[PDB]
C-alpha cells in the first residue's frame, strides 16, 4: 500500500456558514455559473455559485434558500486559475461573498457581483494552479478557499 | 469575521493515485452509481463511482480511461451513511478499490463489485454521519476517505 | 490485513494572512500553557512576536519570531479548562499583516487580550459541544495566521 | 482591511488504523531528531510504544504511550537532510492494530527499520521535488496511524 496524497489548500476567506462544502474534480474545473437576486441597476446579490469541470462533475454552493434567482452569469475559463478575489459584505444578516473574480496567467474574469465590501484575495504558491474550491454555505456563499497543485 | 469550519475526515484507505478529488455537497449525498467493465459471471471490475445529492451536485471518480463501461448499478440511499467498506486488489497494475458497500443505521447497501482482495472499513465517531467523500483516482478509484459531521 | 481509516479533527479557520511557513500542533493531551513574547512594552505598544503552545515539557511548539531579540516582554498563560474560543486583531507590522493581539477563552476563564488593541478583529468559535485541542497557521518572523483543531467534548 | 488566504501543506496518508486521539506536528524549522521508545529487546522482539519528533528543544511532540514504563529500549535518530519517505509495518499488539516498525529515508541516509519486522507493510512517499516537513496521525497507548505533511523543496 502506497499512502494517498491530499492537495494543499489556500483559505478559506469569509465567515462561518451553516454547512461545509468541498469540490475538487479530477478534470480541470473550467466553468463557473454565478446566480444573483436583484439586478445590475439596483445591485446584484450573489446567491450561489456553480462550479464544474463537465456535465457529471458539478457543485452548487449557496442557493439553498427560497429567494428566487433573477440573473445568471456563465464564465468559461480557458486556462489555469491562479487566483481569485472579491468582496465580502453583509446581506440579510450574514457576512457573505458579494463579488468574485478569477485570474489566470493569461486573463482575468470579473469582478462579478456587487461593488462594495471588504476585499479578499486567495493566491497560491508559485508553480501551482487552483484545481478545486471549498468553503461554508447555506442560503448564500459564506466562505471560500481553494485546493491547488503543481501546474 | 467568524472563522469558517471544515469537516473532520476518516481515511483515506487505498493507494496513491494520479489525482486528488473531493466531493462534499451541502445537501445529503443520497445517490451512488457504480460503473464496471467485465460482467457478473466473469468478474466485475469497478471503474468509476458517481456520487450525488441532486442533479446539480455530482462527482464522478475514476473512469478517466478509455476502457468502455459495460455494467452500471444505481443505489439510492435513504438515510444517514455511517460506514463504508469494501475490498482493495490489483487491476491492470494498480491497487484499486474493487468492491464497496455502504452502511446506514437502518440498512446496508452492497457489497457491489468483485469479491476478492484485502478489506477496508471507514467508520466514524459515534453521533456523526458521512456527508462527503475524497480520495485519489485516475482510470480507476485508487483511494477513498469520508467527510463526517454531527447527525 | 485490514485498513481501518484513521480520523483527523475538524478545523476552524485559519484567519489572518498568508505567511512564510505552514505550522501545526495538535498534542494528544490538553493544552495548558501558552507563552506570548513581545517587543515593546505594555506602557506603550506591545508587538507580538511569537507564541509558544504546550501541553507538557515534551509537547510544545514555537511559532513566530525566534531569532535574536534583546529584552522582550513575556506573558505566560496557564489554561485550566477547555479552550472554546480564540480572538484577537490583525494589523500591519514592518510590512507584514500579522496577528497583533490575541485572547483565549475557556468556560472557566478568559485570558487576554494581550498585545496591541488596534486593527481588524477576528474570532474563532467552534460548534457547540466541542473543544479546541490544537492550533495551526502560518508564521515566519511573526505570527501571520492561526486556526484551531476541534473535536467533541 | 483585507483577507489574504493562508496556505496549509499537502498530506500523504495517514496509513495504519483508527486510534484514540488525532495528533499533528508540523514545526516551522526542519525536523532533525526522532526518538523511538520500545518495550522488549532487540535480541528478542521490540514493541514500539512511542515516537518523539522534534526540530529543536522548544518544538517537540510525543505520540503513543507515555504512562508508566519500566526499563525501556530507546533509539535516537538524528536526521541530516530532507525526509522524503517513511515506511514500516502494522500488526496487532494487545488488541490494537498499531505501527510496529518504522523506517525514515532522506536522500543522504536511510534510518531503520526499527522495531518488529512482521505485519502488513506501508509506504509513505510524496510527489517528486517535495520534502516532508511534519507528521500527523492517531495515537493512544501506542502509535496507531501516521501520515506526513509535505511541501516543495
Ligand atoms: C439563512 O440561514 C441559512 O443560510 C446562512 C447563509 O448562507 C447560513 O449561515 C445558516 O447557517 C443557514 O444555512
Ligand atoms: C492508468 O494511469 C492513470 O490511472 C491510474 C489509476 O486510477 C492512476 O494511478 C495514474 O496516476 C493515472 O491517472
Amino acid at each position: 500500500q502506497l499512502a494517498a496524497h491530499s492537495d494543499a489548500r489556500s483559505g478559506p476567506v469569509g465567515s462561518n456558514g451553516g454547512q461545509f462544502w468541498s469540490f475538487r474534480p479530477v478534470r480541470p474545473l473550467n466553468k463557473i455559473v454565478l446566480s444573483f437576486s436583484g439586478s445590475p441597476d439596483q445591485t446584484l446579490n450573489l446567491i450561489s455559485i456553480t462550479f464544474s469541470s463537465n456535465p457529471t462533475d458539478i457543485i452548487t454552493v449557496g442557493g439553498v434558500g427560497p429567494e428566487p434567482l433573477t440573473y445568471t452569469e456563465t464564465v468559461n475559463i480557458d486556462g489555469d486559475i491562479i487566483e481569485i478575489s472579491g468582496m465580502i459584505a453583509n446581506y440579510k444578516g450574514y457576512n457573505v461573498i458579494r463579488s468574485i473574480k478569477f485570474t489566470t496567467n493569461k486573463k482575468e474574469y470579473g469582478p462579478y457581483g456587487a461593488n462594495a465590501g471588504t476585499p479578499f484575495n486567495i493566491k497560491i504558491p508559485d508553480g501551482n494552479k487552483i484545481v478545486g474550491f471549498f468553503g461554508n454555505s447555506g442560503w448564500y456563499v459564506d466562505a471560500i478557499g481553494a485546493y491547488y497543485t503543481a501546474k
